[PDB]
């Protein structure tokens, strides 16, 4: 019984649910799930780096399930026609290794991203936001507006990429979503001026300043999700030092995230320890928070969860025989050996 | 993506024949084993529960990433379940695309009799005829043959707890006229004069299912059992008296026997054996013991002779894990109208 949901499935699932709700749900499981933060045992991503780019494995697991991806990044995909990010993952019983359920989760990546930003957003911005920046136009870029847009009330979005052709995709791709307007800025210091939020998703594996020093404004919000990898980030230090910064899981995010850039000692704040009103959050409204995102297995674990339960209830999902189930004589592997 | 699931590999390995299967991997596996030093190796990740564990074991060179995921639960056979059940992908390194996914439940035991295989060859006694055989389960069938189609084994007197294994063991492999499996009523006596002693029990514990008394002089120590902190086969005193043998040191100070030994204690590295470097067994009175755990560079290996063989028949199913080329790489909104849309 190890259920498959493969591309074309899963975007009949995020069809019907909507793109909308299934952030909106999976922000909400999330939200959860980072309260239960001491209950899973958690690791780094263990990352074998390449030339132009690295594959990861993201485990994760509690006392019940277990549950990992695996996930690349290669910004010079898109050069070769291919996405960035490509990613699976598989959710298996803890007591007996089983794996219940194998998913593709590159489209469930970019929800489950879009859905832990807002999730720190709802709980370190300013509850008055309404105009984001948003730097970066690529794959994950209508996810995030859309989170945004129908979860934290952002009515304006200023987008701007290196390449226009993304900011038109973009623009045209959320058209239909008329409470919403977007508008290609010239440049980056263009885009994020005078905006309450600054969301960054740009792809280059290279340490980058995106946002420097002279673009912060007194009580912006800002969700770097772009960098995730040592050597690749979009903030210049000095703009993390002039903020109170957030974290998913410290020890993977000190050689991944925006934070590698200061020493081991810099100060920062874990989010799970703030959803559960156990530590400060915004401490005021002239502060700069950082949501120094870079991804987190438990993310995984709780999309994985989440799209299990719903294609479950819609009936989804193909069976495929990937390990061996129930058999008479388990201790009989050779019996296989005669042909099916 | 291409597919290989259980009953396709069940049909692969039918065609290529065990034995075959096992040599033609043994020979695989020494050539990248030689080149050891130009892998990205990592202790395997694993995620400890109260009945056994979950792991992830990847490995990659300059043009291929591979990853084994692979569970080991010695209760899950009281529930009709299988102790080990594991798949794998080999991936394109420069873009990250997943090229084949497959099973690896019957590859894990090919690709651990190939690797108990190819240390045998170079560190057991060149004339060994006789090896006893403790753990009759999963893994005995292909450690048997491996050791009697390429290793002259000609005997082996198996033993386990569960009788009926040793009768599956002994049924399965009737066939081979030119091998003799016989059941003893205990492990001391299973391993007296013999020639190779392989340990392939499952017990999530610390076990001395082999003791120095049974130690004899020549003797080669497949330990293939014990994969994991706290779970041995070997009492401690038994690799005090041999010359031990590695996969991957950092991994294997901290799964194998020899995590009952000082973090001093001297091992060799078998990929050094086999360029070489150092020797494997020195003398015809050494005990040479070959502390297996498992290392993801075999089943890259496996992975990687799989696709070939697979490739070569039109063997394997097409699926959709993940977007291949597209007009526009960075719309994948466009994927969330459904299907159709
Ligand atoms: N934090 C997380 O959890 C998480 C999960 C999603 C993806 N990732 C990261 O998010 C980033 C974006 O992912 P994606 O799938 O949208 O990639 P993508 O390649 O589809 O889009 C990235 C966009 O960034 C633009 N860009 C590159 N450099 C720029 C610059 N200096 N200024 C403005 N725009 C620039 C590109 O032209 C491109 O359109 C990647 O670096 C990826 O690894 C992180
Ligand atoms: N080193 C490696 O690369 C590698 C790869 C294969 C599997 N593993 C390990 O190999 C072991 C066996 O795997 P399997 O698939 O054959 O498992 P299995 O459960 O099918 O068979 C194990 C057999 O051991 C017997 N056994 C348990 N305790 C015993 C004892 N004290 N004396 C004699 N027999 C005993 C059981 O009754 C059983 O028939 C497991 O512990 C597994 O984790 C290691
Ligand atoms: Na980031
Ligand atoms: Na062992």
């Amino acid at each position: 019984m190890t259920y498959f949901i493969d591309v074309p499935t899963m975007s009949d699932l995020v069809h019907d649910i909507g793109v909308a709700p299934f952030i909106g749900e999976l922000a909400a499981a999330l939200r959860d799930d980072f309260k239960r933060w001491q209950a899973f045992d958690k690791s780094a991503r263990v990352a074998s780096h390449s030339e132009v780019g690295v594959i990861e494995l993201m485990p994760v697991a509690d006392k019940s399930r277990y549950a990992f991806k695996y996930v690349n990044g290669h910004p010079a995909n898109t050069a070769r026609n291919l996405h960035t990010v490509m990613a699976f993952g598989v959710l298996a019983d803890v007591d007996s290794g089983y794996p219940v359920l194998l998913s593709e989760l590159t489209i469930a990546t970019a929800l489950r991203t879009a859905a832990t930003s807002l999730m720190a957003a709802q709980a370190l911005a300013r509850p008055n936001a309404r105009k984001m920046a948003l730097i970066g136009n690529g794959a994950q870029s209508e996810f995030q507006a859309l989170a945004f847009h129908k979860h934290l009330g952002i009515e304006e979005i200023v987008a701007y990429d290196t390449d226009p052709l993304a900011t038109a995709k973009l623009i045209a791709n959320l058209k239909e979503y008329s409470g919403l307007t977007i508008r290609r800025a010239s440049s980056v210091a263009e885009a994020v001026k005078g905006v309450d939020i600054i969301t960054t998703v740009t792809a280059d594996k290279a340490y980058a300043t995106i946002i420097t020093p002279d673009m912060l404004e007194p009580g912006m919000h800002l969700n770097a999700v772009g960098g995730d990898c040592p050597g690749k980030t979009e903030l210049h230090a000095d703009v993390l030092r002039n903020a109170r910064v957030f974290v998913e899981y410290e020890p993977q995010t000190r050689i991944e995230g925006e934070i590698q850039q200061l020493p081991a000692d810099f100060p920062v704040v874990d989010l799970w320890r703030v959803l559960r009103g156990e530590t400060e959050g915004r401490q005021s409204d002239s502060q700069v928070t950082v949501f120094d995102s870079v991804g987190f297995a438990l993310e995984d674990y709780t999309v994985l969860r989440y799209v299990l339960q719903q294609a479950e209830k819609r009936g989804m999902g193909t069976k495929i025989d990937l390990v061996p189930w129930v058999e008479d004589d388990p201790k009989d592997l050779f019996s296989h050996t005669r042909g099916r």
